[PDB]
């Protein structure tokens, strides 16, 4: 059981205080977008704890910087979850609906009366790239592009009916998990701009594609129950399953293995990552957004996990929207 699994992470450092502000403003901001309806819906979308995933997931956010989390948030989840049905078996239509949305990324505003995944979409971009420095708005521009262009992948090998390679499970799942989105965000929120001399050390492109990998595995293994009975491939569980020809609870031992290595490979090169800076020469203020951005990525990956061990969205789904029907209530994405 996931109750019964742990992944080595220390709780986390720290929590937002803004919290309690986010959830009153994420709660007007989903059900004024359309995103969230009323009833079943609401209710669902409520036991999900966005807020807290945010204030857990992304400490150093403050005031409007955390509203933007809990937002970016919710359109991600309330999105994933619309292809828990026919869109989810039929990847030509995925990547139409998917096509639209990567529009909105490069310029092509929806326009009035749009759709509330568009509109939803088009408000957290226009929020994140507002005053943002150049090379984040280019760089998180296309991790946009590849979280929207992937789901039509994960919908082309749910058709197959067979987990993927190791390859090409990371290559579908790291864009369906949102790439290095939430790191993107989380840097955003924190107000800082990573110097690219230290972005592009093979230590900090380790260490990002290391916390995103943590947590999208540390996610395959407590979602597992409700993606399974979907026919759901890109799961780290299945993969080392079908390619080691290994009982459930050997798969899972091994996928806890997995983050293990990653976690142990993040801090062994967080070690360096002062000297990296004095070898670059970066200022003062620099090494001051490094630290900040170490601390990001520290604090997603022990978020994370400690927004999902609270959430009722893994224990709940399997027993509110059963595999027999969709995984949503209301649609809200036009196919
Ligand atoms: C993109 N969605 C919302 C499905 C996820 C965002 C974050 C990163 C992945 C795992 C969970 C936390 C869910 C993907
Ligand atoms: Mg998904
Ligand atoms: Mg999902
Ligand atoms: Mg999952």
């Amino acid at each position: 059981m996931p109750q019964d699994i742990d992944f080595g992470l220390p709780a986390p450092a720290g929590i937002s205080p803004g919290l309690e502000a986010t959830r009153r403003h994420n709660l007007g901001w989903v059900r004024r977008l359309g995103l969230v309806g009323d009833g079943p819906s609401l209710a669902w979308y409520t036991s999900w704890d966005m807020p807290r995933l945010a204030a857990c997931g992304f400490p150093h956010a403050r005031g409007a910087a955390l509203d933007l989390c809990a937002d970016a948030m919710a359109f991600f989840f309330v999105f994933d979850d619309q292809f828990d049905g026919p869109l989810g078996r039929d990847p030509a239509r995925a990547a139409r609906v998917c096509r639209r949305l990567t529009g909105i990324v490069h310029g092509a505003g929806p326009g009035p009366g749009a759709d509330a995944c568009s509109a939803a979409f088009a408000d957290v971009w226009a929020r994140s790239t507002d005053g943002a420095h150049p090379g984040w708005v280019a760089r998180t521009a296309h991790e946009w592009e590849y979280y929207f262009a992937a789901q039509a992948h994960e919908a082309i090998n749910r058709l197959r009916g067979t987990p993927g390679d190791m390859e090409s499970y990371l290559q579908v799942r790291r864009g369906i998990a949102g790439t290095d989105l939430p790191l993107s965000l989380g840097e955003r929120a924190a107000g800082i701009t990573v110097p690219a001399a230290a972005f592009h050390s093979p230590q900090l492109r380790i260490m990002r594609e290391a916390a995103i990998d943590v947590t999208l595995m540390c996610n395959d293994v407590y979602s597992l129950e409700k993606e399974e009975a979907r026919g759901d491939m890109d799961n780290l569980v299945l993969v080392i399953e079908h390619a080691r020809r290994c009982t459930r609870d050997e798969a899972v031992t091994a996928a806890r293995g997995e983050v293990a290595r990653r976690v142990i490979r993040f801090e062994q090169l967080a070690r360096e990552v002062p000297a990296l800076c004095a070898q670059l020469g970066l200022s003062a203020v620099e090494r001051a957004h490094v630290d900040t951005y170490l601390g990001v990525m520290e604090a997603w990956m022990s978020g994370y996990h400690a927004w999902q061990t609270q959430t009722r969205r893994y224990t709940g789904a399997p027993h509110v929207l059963p595999s027999t029907g969709p995984g949503y209530f209301d649609e809200v994405l036009p196919t």
